[PDB]
């Protein structure tokens, strides 16, 4: 039994390595988004940049989890992580809504977690996933929603160019 | 007869009672429109900051009275505030025609107010609607006139979308 | 069902909007409070201004609920705001005890907001009222009941006089 | 005819010059309570700080009149300013109360000047009367009716020397 142990059951240290893997595969799909629409017979750079920092914050979530494992006096054990589903992401309404369906995913994920480390009496795990990720998760379904809706609204062609100026930086 | 009063008559001092019920109305009716373009499937963040500075400054025009009534040596007398007569506001340009519609009723319960006034005599009365309410309120019906011209030029979709960026702040 | 919604149960997205009228609720009693103190026959402008500052946050409270609740995917219901119980508020006492009450009564409503949250698994709901609010009332609750405590030693005439000058900025 | 006179009636320039009078009469009245509280057996410096600028006040006004005179091509008639109809003030109370008194008739003696203006038709005497006059006085009774009620708050003795203190700068 390692040095920190305390109250940190093996299913809720199993629960984070799982979910390490899954965000380390949410960084992996928007990679593959940002450059797929850096082509240049897409050519969206707002889009771009905007999932190359999404890709970011899912590997500090990631690493956040590691660190967290490494305190509890868990131990890390990584797995593979999966390609994305798709090699193209279509328009960039399409890419939203794929950005969605992900982060609803994680989410869920990260409920299941919660209560995993609950039904368990992990007060301190819980109030880390409360503070550290389902907040975050909330704000990001939302402003991609937002975005979702503006898409729909600008239609194709030049409003979808327009987006790419306004709503994203 | 409280201290300050002096040629402040009785139904001045109910009219303005009135009026301050109204703008905690038109207050309402602004914050319910700002929250409104927040959400998800409406999203458009300009129109919401719009009808929320619009709200505070109800506010204000509601605590000012307040603050009057006291000054001349009136009681205030506060009434249940109702609910908007509508949930949803519709296209932005629909929210910016239900809002001239509230600005040209506020408008005209302004206009009767000074006539009580005129007709009892309040000479500072007068002035002090003519200053700060009367003067604001044409300037305000006419910003939004100018709104709905625009919102109508530009049409759905892309149109409503650029209106919210490069005419709301 | 709204694009961001997950996990969140309409028997949450009621208790809400509920609670969203309260906090209205209560910045109406405050705002009736502060100027209360500013008629000339009670005219203790600490008061007025202490109760100013409380009307504000109150409104923000509601703000914040409303925000909250376009961020899960739940739908604003707004109803009439109530007009408070009294008209006059006594001395500094009688309104810093009224003003405990308020807060005491908000505090339970909250307390039963979270609960609907518990049962029904709102992980991030429940986070959410206890770092926004619940610790606010708390904090609160402690600093009216100093103020009443000091009201009682100080007693009337010059004593509230002089708590209006030191105990509120 | 002087040079500039239009649409200024020898009524309404007769009446200017006896509010010139009274101006200058309130100005005489302050003074004298401004020394009173510097005598040794009264000895409040905030009551005589406030006497003094209030004297100052009204001497401004009685030449603001004078200036807006000659503006108009009237002629200006000075009379005898009479001495203040007491020789000591009595308590802060006292002065205060007196002070209301006579704000309250310098008031009414406006508002009868505005008539005069009103009946004539001169609408640039009206506004001129209802900028920097009327809103003053209406100001300066709120202010006075404050005080008085204060001053009652915190009675003799220790009360009265903290109101000189706290609620005179
Ligand atoms: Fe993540
Ligand atoms: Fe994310
Ligand atoms: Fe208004
Ligand atoms: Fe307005
Ligand atoms: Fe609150
Ligand atoms: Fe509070
Ligand atoms: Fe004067
Ligand atoms: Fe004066």
């Amino acid at each position: 039994e390692s040095q920190p142990r305390q109250n940190f059951k093996v299913e809720t240290e199993a629960g984070i390595n799982r979910q390490i893997n899954l965000e380390l595969y949410a960084c992996y799909c928007y990679q593959s988004m940002s450059f797929y629409f850096d082509r240049d017979d897409v050519a969206l750079p707002g889009f771009t940049k905007y999932f190359k920092e999404k890709s970011d914050e899912e590997r500090e979530h990631a690493e956040k989890f590691m660190k967290y494992q490494n305190k509890r006096g868990g131990r890390i054990v990584l797995q593979d992580v999966k390609k994305p589903d798709r090699d193209e992401w279509g328009t960039g309404l399409d890419a939203m809504q794929a950005s969605l369906s992900l982060e609803k995913n994680v989410n869920q994920a990260l409920l299941d977690l919660h209560t995993v480390g609950d039904k368990e009496g992990d007060k301190q795990f819980m109030d880390f996933l409360e503070s550290d990720y389902l907040e975050e998760q909330v704000e990001d379904i939302k402003k991609i929603s937002d975005h979702i809706t503006n898409l729909k609204r600008v239609g194709s062609g030049l409003g979808e160019y327009m987006f790419d100026k306004k709503s994203l930086d």
